[PDB]
């Protein structure tokens, strides 16, 4: 589990969104595994607006933050799961790192701010849903 809290927005994995998230919906995209809901309190996270391909992510199944090198956002095949049919997931970045299903939502960050959240895993790989192109998260 986990979320990004920027401005009056809460950014979560679409597959882990709550009923309250759906009842306060701002935007959602199944192809990216992202959902954004509105919040009453202002958040403290800032979004990175950069070209970094190195950073640090939080792994809840180890209670540890790991440095990683990750690929640029791309269209990657994600096999059918308990949450989606077999499809291509867009804006996904891959790295070598530990992950388990419950690790989804952990933040990936660089020196500029939050880059994305854990969205896929298994086999010693971890995939992150990029949020750096979502410029509207910085306003309203
Ligand atoms: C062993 C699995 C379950 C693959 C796994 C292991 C470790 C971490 C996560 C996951 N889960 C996963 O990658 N899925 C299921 C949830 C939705 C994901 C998506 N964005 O389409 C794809
Ligand atoms: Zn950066």
């Amino acid at each position: 589990s986990g979320a990004i809290y920027v401005g009056n927005y809460r950014v979560v994995n679409r597959h882990l969104a709550t009923h309250n998230d759906w009842a306060n919906l701002v935007w959602e995209d199944s192809s990216r595994d992202l959902l954004v809901s509105s919040t009453t309190a202002q958040g403290c996270d800032t979004i990175a607006r950069c070209d970094c391909q190195t950073g640090v992510y939080y792994c809840s199944s180890r209670r540890k933050h790991y440095p990683v090198s990750f690929s640029k956002p791309s269209l990657i095949f994600v096999e059918a799961s308990e949450y989606y049919p077999a499809r291509y997931q867009s804006h996904l970045m891959l790295a070598v790192g530990h992950s388990e299903p419950g690790d989804c939502g952990g933040i990936l960050r660089c020196q500029h701010g939050v880059v994305g959240i854990v969205s896929t895993g298994g086999n010693g790989l971890v995939g992150f849903a990029d949020v750096r192109d979502l410029l509207w998260l910085d306003e309203e």
